[PDB]
């Protein structure tokens, strides 16, 4: 509704100094000829200049120069404030030097051989900060801002004195790109991006607005994340947004030197964002200097740490100012700063999923020059474990391989044609999946938390299975009012009982996605490690983390593992306790239904878990998955072949007519066993005819005609030639006496 | 403040400390405070060096130089007593202590007012209802939450007027209010920062909660509430009073339920402990803690300090049989000790429960200990109508039903299969109102009807088809062998 505020488009006139007009629009200003209009837009940096060079185009879109995007703005679909603020002062003049491609060629003055014949009659109009295309040749070189006498911008004229001895820079440039990260460039963390935006952003733009009401803000942040995930680049991003101020601290750096001289530079540090508007400090592995105090051991260490303590203590609300940390973990530094005006406020970064990993190579891949066959997305599933840095890495390897094995007999020779032969340089898949050979993930071992992408397409039957279970998950996230109505408690727990493998790990997962929450696994070998190991106190970062990252159904598989270690039924002398199942239910008992975080169990031999587990305030409910009747092997098979070509000769209905019980995945051994009785016979006939065309001197006989580029009925047929009923009657029987006379 | 002492040179630390008490001292009566001593004055074993010993001496010193003419009085603030140097608790130094403490439903109400002044809130904004459901939390988590909510409502009310520079924003301010929508939606995303605390506290419940029992709530009224009125009726008759007591009977018949309730009519604070903590310091062989509670239960009396599943640790090494060992333990042991090291005076009650009484150590039944045995039985006629007129007295219940039905049916059953029992029927009233609601609604989208109205809630209530519904799945959790085997261990009480 501001009228001012109107999108800006194309742009013609090669010179940055002009601005456009709109007639239409002009009447709503008072957009007079003569110096500079201001126009203002994001980051605070503008074009200023000269003005009315345009109405060549439609209305409603302000033409301004294409160089006055990347500064000032961003990309398209941006809008300008533009208000006229002509008749600027006359310093003594504005800067005369180039930064990049001067050096390259005769430099002579800088000024009097290419840049001279442009400040004619048009004696600059501008403000330091625009930034533009001007020379005496090649018509491409920029002109920046170096010097300031005057502070705010004028109009040169001439008897004015320069000096171009400055020299054209790059590295200058290098941080002009930090200064430009913004939030596109910084990917794969969203949900976590809009918690910090949220907090910080509110409080800056408007300070008074949100002081009136007189609530607290936030004083510190601290993130987790392990490394590589991009810390810097977030803390740089939201200041760039912000249009504040912002310092950097690095702990190793800040250790290096003296005693004495170490706490000077962290009283400077906070001195100088005291003394400027709201800024943001950010510190770097903040585990150099705070460590646990039980590791640490010496006199400096404490002198500092109660140093950054008190200076923690000392901002009063009044000054604007705002902390960011890194470190690795929570559990590695002093508690002392965890606490109340301290610290006060975490977010996670986590490890990016098959979506942000998209993102990142995205990113990463704008030179790489790519082909038709290469598919970002397959590269992107098949990532597990990587970072924000191992992208980088894999993208530079595949990068130089093609390099190297293309440019065998031409790179090692130096001539221009290098530079040349790069714009013929491309990229092909085969270049990333060797690369993806040699990839070593910096991270295969952290708990995973993301939305499981299994649908109950994946599993078919079970019908009441998935009443039950929408029950218990779907409706209380949806339509509390009715609890509140009825005064209901939720329940918060599930146990699970039957045959193995007969696809418990394959529902869990199911309700999630119907549920678009996270989810988190756990197997049997991790609660071995922690009872051999006898470190139960981990079992509290689990909750800690399903706690944080809600709803998330927290699934334990293989609970009677730890019973079956001590014999079965019979078992030692002992009865049915141990220290992990008391961890879990103490964390069970000391948890609030109003997360929404759901906990469910499952076991093959359920006689042999702990009933002290099944009393209420805890699951209290027993279901059983039962062995796959007619049609639900039909959707496992359709699930099981939907990565391979199948014929028609072959009916997945006839192969669930012939079996009459199987578990789950007996059915899938029976498809691999026949995928392999495929490739073999396909390799093995392609050899056979490759060696007939090697012994035959036919130097041309062209048959190109797979014998079997899909499968058929004989290797099914085969294949039910050798299997197995996985599971005997006997246990059938045995979970009819579990299910008891359920009165 | 005790890091901005630290954080200054070896020399310079002293020379503040001596001007504070020098000060304190040129001026009329004054009092001093000292915040986070842990971090001058904390456990030896842990601190190692020099300047650490340097300054605890001169804390001491100086402590020791007052001589009672002055009118200085010195208060410190730490977390816990197995914090520092016990130098510092002796006669002459720190001395008297008092603990702080979580705040109850009633004290976050208070505190909820107080932050409470500029909120602007509306008529559905039930303070009350927000301070209950407040567990955990202290009196930094609930200034967190205001703003929290109020912040939320700034934005997600003013989400295209707050983004636009002008004065409005202010006026808009004064449009601002808060909804109880945005406290729900703060408490969801709250994360308490002391959950894991003992807790002490009256307990509300009354015997309007549990019906029956005659003879239990006398004996009840006996064994705690006579003693703290007529002591001297004790000292005319010369009487020893009794301190202790032990349950015995089937699962999750009350036990808890009884406790709390004569805490309640004597005022007095609870402290209930179960047998996971058991298992953690069994398998942790940390029994130390056993003091601490203990400890605590001194500096707030009375208590009823309650302990159930006393045969986890019993049943954890096996049942009768069990290992080659009899009935002795650690814990058990350290709870004898500091029952005999207990006076009366201070009017601390011990009560324990178990399930499968043959199995406890007799050495803690002989006399300076419980020698009470008492049996909560089955519950009989009408007891379980109070049992479900506490279970739905929370829930609309209409006419048709008569919970007097519902007993008469049964033929005995434990107390939590009558919760069981009744959270079905509402789970069942649950999902019937959601299908008609969105099955009705799916009708309204199918049918371009722009304009119909209807709100009749077809069930706002519970009607008798769930509860038969829910009579057609039930179970008597309790064999009749086990109560054969109680008849048992009644014996002949001659």
């Amino acid at each position: 509704n501001r009228p001012n505020r109107l999108i800006v488009d194309e742009a013609i006139n090669e010179d940055n100094s002009v601005v456009s007009l709109s007639q239409p629009k002009m009447d709503e200003l008072q957009l007079f000829r003569g110096d500079t209009v201001l126009l203002k837009g994001k980051k605070r940096r503008e074009a200023v200049c000269i003005v009315l060079s345009d109405d060549t185009c439609s209305d409603e879109k302000i033409r301004m120069n294409r160089v006055v995007r990347n500064n000032l703005r961003v990309r398209l679909g941006d809008v300008i404030s533009i208000q006229p603020c002509p008749d600027v002062k006359y310093g003594k003049r504005i800067h005369v030097l180039p930064i990049d491609d001067t050096v390259e060629g005769i430099t002579g003055n800088l000024f009097e051989v290419y840049l001279k014949p442009y400040f004619l009659e048009a004696y600059r109009p501008i403000r330091k900060g625009d930034i533009f295309l001007v020379r005496g040749g090649m018509r491409a070189v920029e002109f920046k801002v170096v010097e300031t006498d005057p502070s705010p911008y004028c109009i040169v004229a001439p008897d004015t004195v320069i000096h171009c001895e400055g020299e054209p820079i790059k590295r200058e440039d290098e941080e002009e790109s930090l200064n430009e990260v913004g939030y596109d460039d910084i990917g794969g963390c969203r949900k976590q991006l809009a918690q910090i935006k949220e907090m910080v952003e509110l409080p800056l733009r408007h300070p008074a607005l949100f002081k009136a009401i007189g609530v607290k803000p936030p004083r510190g942040i601290l993130l987790y994340g392990p490394p590589g995930t991009g810390k810097t680049l977030i803390a740089r991003a939201v200041a760039n947004e912000t249009g504040a101020f912002a310092f950097l601290i690095n702990g190793p750096e800040i250790m290096s030197k003296l005693a004495g001289e170490s706490e000077s530079n962290l009283r400077k540090a906070f001195e100088e964002a005291e003394k400027n508007a709201p800024a943001i400090i950010f510190i770097d592995e903040l585990d150099a200097i705070a460590p646990k105090r039980e590791k640490t051991h010496g006199e400096v260490e404490r002198r500092i740490v109660s140093q950054l303590l008190t200076l923690m203590d000392g901002l009063k609300q009044r000054a604007h100012v705002i902390v960011m940390a890194a470190t690795n973990r929570p559990n590695s530094i002093d508690p002392a700063l965890r606490r109340f005006g301290r610290f006060d406020r975490e977010v996670d970064i986590g490890i990016p999923d098959a979506t942000g990993r998209l993102e990142i190579l995205q990113i990463h891949t704008k030179n790489m020059k790519l082909a038709d066959d290469v598919d970002l997305e397959q590269v992107a599933n098949e990532t597990h474990g990587h970072v924000g840095a191992d992208l980088a890495a894999l993208c530079s390897e595949a990068a130089l391989q093609a390099i190297r094995k293309k440019m065998d007999l031409i790179d090692l020779e130096d001539e221009t044609i290098d530079a040349e032969v790069m714009n013929s340089l491309a990229v092909t898949m085969d270049d990333f999946r060797w690369a993806l050979s040699q990839s070593n993930p910096s991270a295969l071992r952290e708990t995973v938390v993301e939305v499981p992408q299994v649908t109950w397409e994946d599993i078919g039957g079970l019908e009441d299975v998935k009443r039950e279970l929408q029950e218990l998950v779907q409706y209380p996230v949806e339509h509390p009012d009715k609890f509140l109505k009825f005064g209901m408690t939720p329940s918060k727990g599930v146990l699970f009982y039957g045959p193995p493998g007969c696809g418990k790990t394959l529902l869990a997962k199911a309700i999630a996605n119907e549920c678009q929450a996270n989810a988190i696994s756990i197997k049997g070998p991790e609660l071995l490690t922690m009872w051999f190991g006898e470190s139960e106190a981990n079992v509290r970062e689990i909750f800690d983390k399903a706690r944080q990252a809600a709803p998330c159904v927290l699934f334990f598989d293989e609970l009677d593992s730890i019973a079956k270690a001590r014999g079965g039924n019979i078992g030692d002398g002992g009865g049915a306790a141990d220290r992990v199942i008391n961890q879990i239910l103490t964390e069970m008992d000391g948890m609030s239904t109003k997360k929404n975080v759901f906990i469910i169990g499952a076991t093959n031999r359920p006689d042999i878990i702990d009933p002290a587990i099944l009393r209420p305030g805890r699951l209290d409910q027993l279901i059983y998955i039962p062995l796959p009747d007619e049609k639900s092997r039909v959707a496992i098979l359709k699930a099981n072949l939907r990565k391979s070509p199948v014929a028609k000769d072959v009916d997945l209905e006839f192969l669930a007519k012939m079996t009459n019980g199987f578990s789950g995945a007996d059915l899938t051994e029976i498809c691999q066993r026949a995928c392999k009785l495929a490739i073999r016979e396909s390799i093995e006939s392609e050899i056979r005819r490759e060696r007939e065309r090697q012994t035959n001197p036919s130097a041309m006989e062209v048959e190109e005609d797979d014998p079997v580029p899909e499968i058929r009925r004989d290797h099914f047929e085969e294949a039910m030639r050798f299997a197995r009923r996985s599971v005997s009657d006997n246990d059938i029987r045995k979970y009819e006496m579990f299910a008891q006379t359920l009165q």
